[PDB]
């Protein structure tokens, strides 16, 4: 053995945990944590700090429904036909409208990711198809149109969501 101790923490990043809105972290999953984008914003991100099983279903992203002609390399916006107005596009990017699913940042394949994109009932989900170490940056992709990691992932939370 002798090789099997655990990756140290990261430290040292400018913004706290207490920095983020107190209403963004007060929404989370089953009890996640606000740690600095160590990740990429180098300022404040989003990080398990409980387990996860695969399929789970986090969220549902805020979403605030805004025209394309904002967002601008950026995850937590989607494009949904509304009943009520047609196609339109759902982007929460900001401390006070968009909510902790707004502090995930990006992954690399599938095996990092720990989100994955959702569009059900004019609702963005965040769901898990892999189970992630309370330390680990909750992270997102998929461009991955119609990627199995979208369609087999969503078959667990979906396909379970009746029987």
């Amino acid at each position: 053995g002798s090789m099997d101790q655990n990756t140290t923490e990261p430290v040292a990043a400018t913004e706290t945990l207490a920095e983020v809105p107190e209403h963004v972290l007060r929404g989370l999953p089953e009890e996640v944590r606000l740690f600095p984008s160590a990740v990429d914003k180098t300022r404040i991100g989003v990080w398990a700090t409980k387990p996860i099983l695969k399929g789970k279903k986090f969220g549902p992203f805020v979403g605030d429904k805004k025209k394309r002609s904002q967002v601008k390399n950026n995850v937590y916006m989607w494009e949904v036909y509304y009943p009520n107005l047609g196609w339109m596009c759902i982007d929460a990017t900001d401390p006070e409208k968009g909510n902790w699913l707004r502090y995930v940042n990006w992954a690399c394949s599938g095996e990092e990711q720990n989100l994955f994109p959702l569009e059900i009932n004019r609702a963005i989900y965040y769901k898990t198809l892999k189970p992630i170490a309370p330390g680990e940056e909750l992270l997102v992709w998929y461009x991955g149109e119609d990627n199995p990691e979208i369609a087999a992932a969503i078959e667990e939370e979906r396909a379970s969501a009746r029987s």
